[PDB]
C-alpha cells in the first residue's frame, strides 16, 4: 500500500468492464481496469482482498494506473490481465504479453466510502460491499450486544454475515495497512431487499 | 419396536390457527390441531421433524386425532397444547391440564404432496415446504451433477439449502418409516422471489 511490489507478466483482455467477479459495475468505458491473479487477490488468506484496489503497474514503455474489477482465474502468481487503453500505455500492443512491475497504490478517488447491499439483504443475512475506498479493504465488522462481529469477505467483494440483529449497523472496515476507520449504515429491512442499493458512507482511510 | 404411544399432559389454546411457527396458514377454524413440545417435535435431531404431522391423541373422555401446527415452546417432553374443540373431545375443560397418551399417525388426507417454496427463494438458496404429507417428512434431497444433496430441515417447517441450480429440480422425500418418493418442482426463479409461491406436487407417501 505505502510500499509494495509485484513482479509478472501482463497480458490484455476486453472483459471487466461489465460482469466482473466482484461486482463493481458500472465501470465507465474508459477507465482504466484489470483482473487480478487468484493468489494474490486472496491477499492475507482474505477472499477478493485487492478487489476494488488500484495498482501501478509498468511495463518496457511506461507506467500507468488500473483498477482491479474482476478475477483472472488463469493467471499465476504476480499475472494482470489489463484493459487495452492501460496495457497500451506500458507495453506494445503487437506484443500478446509482457514483463511488469506493480504495486498496490491509494485510490486516486475523493470523498468517501459508499456501501453496496446486495440484493436478498436482511436482518437474517446480509452482503456489504465498500466503494470508493482508498486502500484494499481487508475486514469489516459490525456491533451487535456490545461485540464486535467479523464478516465473512466473499469471492464478490461483498462481506457477509448472519444474524446481524435489528436497528442501524455499526460497522468497523480495516484497509491493507491496517488502519481501522468506523461508520454507521441504515437497518437492514425484515424481509430480503427486492433490489440491491447503494448508501453514501461518512468514514474514509486515511491518506 | 413397532409404533409406541408416548405420555404425557395436554393443555388447551386457541393460538396456532395463525402465525404458527410451522407456517402452515391457513388453518380452518373446525380443524383439531395442537402445538408440540420441541424435544418431540425435533424427532431424529431433525428440527419440525414433526411438523403438519397427524397425532391421535387419548385422553380420559375419549381419543381424537390432531394436525401439528405449531410450537409448544414451554412444553415438557410428552406435552402437547391443543385447539379447544380437539380438547374437548377428550378431557374436561374445567380441568387445566389432563394425562394423555399419544402417536403419530397416517394422514386422514387424499392426493400428493403441495409444495411452498418460501419468499425469498431463488436457484441461490431455496426454502421449500411440503404440504399434505400422509407421515412426518424426515428427509428431502434434490439432485445436482447426479449427486443427492441434503437439505436441512428448518424451524420454521421447510427444507433448506444453496446452490440448487438450474433446471427443473429432482428431489426425494423421506417420511418417518423411511419410505422414499420421488417428484419433480420446475425450475427456481433466477432471484430472489417477493412472494411465496406453491407447487401442487405429483406424488405421496405410500400407504
Ligand atoms: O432462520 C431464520 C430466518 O431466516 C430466513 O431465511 C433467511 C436465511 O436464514 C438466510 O440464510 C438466507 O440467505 C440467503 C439469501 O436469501 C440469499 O439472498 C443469498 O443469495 C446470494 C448468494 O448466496 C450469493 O452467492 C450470490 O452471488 O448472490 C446472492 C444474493 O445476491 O444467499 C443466502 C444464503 O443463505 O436469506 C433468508 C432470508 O430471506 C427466513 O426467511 C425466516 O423466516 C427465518 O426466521
Amino acid at each position: 500500500a505505502y510500499d509494495d511490489l509485484h513482479e509478472g507478466y501482463a497480458t490484455y483482455t476486453g472483459s471487466g468492464y461489465s460482469g466482473g467477479a466482484f461486482l463493481l459495475d458500472p465501470i465507465p468505458s474508459d477507465m482504466e481496469i484489470t483482473a487480478i491473479n487468484p493468489a494474490d487477490l486472496n491477499y492475507g488468506g482474505v477472499k477478493a482482498a485487492l478487489a476494488g484496489s488500484y495498482l501501478e503497474v509498468e511495463g518496457p514503455k511506461g507506467k500507468t494506473t488500473v483498477y482491479v474489477t474482476d478475477l483472472y482465474p488463469e493467471g499465476a502468481r504476480g499475472a494482470l490481465d489489463l484493459s487495452p487503453n492501460a496495457f497500451r500505455k506500458i507495453g506494445n500492443m503487437k506484443d500478446g504479453k509482457i514483463n511488469i512491475k506493480w504495486r498496490v497504490v491509494k485510490a486516486p478517488i475523493t470523498g468517501n466510502f459508499t456501501y453496496r447491499i446486495k440484493e436478498g439483504s436482511s436482518r437474517w443475512w446480509a452482503a456489504i460491499q465498500v466503494r470508493n475506498h482508498k486502500y484494499p479493504v481487508m475486514k469489516m465488522e459490525y456491533e451487535k450486544d456490545g461485540k464486535w462481529i467479523n464478516m465473512e469477505k466473499m469471492d464478490y467483494n461483498h462481506f457477509v454475515s448472519t444474524n446481524l440483529g435489528t436497528g442501524s449497523l455499526k460497522v468497523r472496515m480495516t484497509d491493507i495497512r491496517g488502519k481501522v476507520v468506523k461508520d454507521t449504515i441504515p437497518k437492514l429491512p425484515e424481509s430480503g431487499t427486492s433490489k440491491a442499493y447503494t448508501v453514501p458512507g461518512h468514514v474514509q482511510f486515511p491518506e
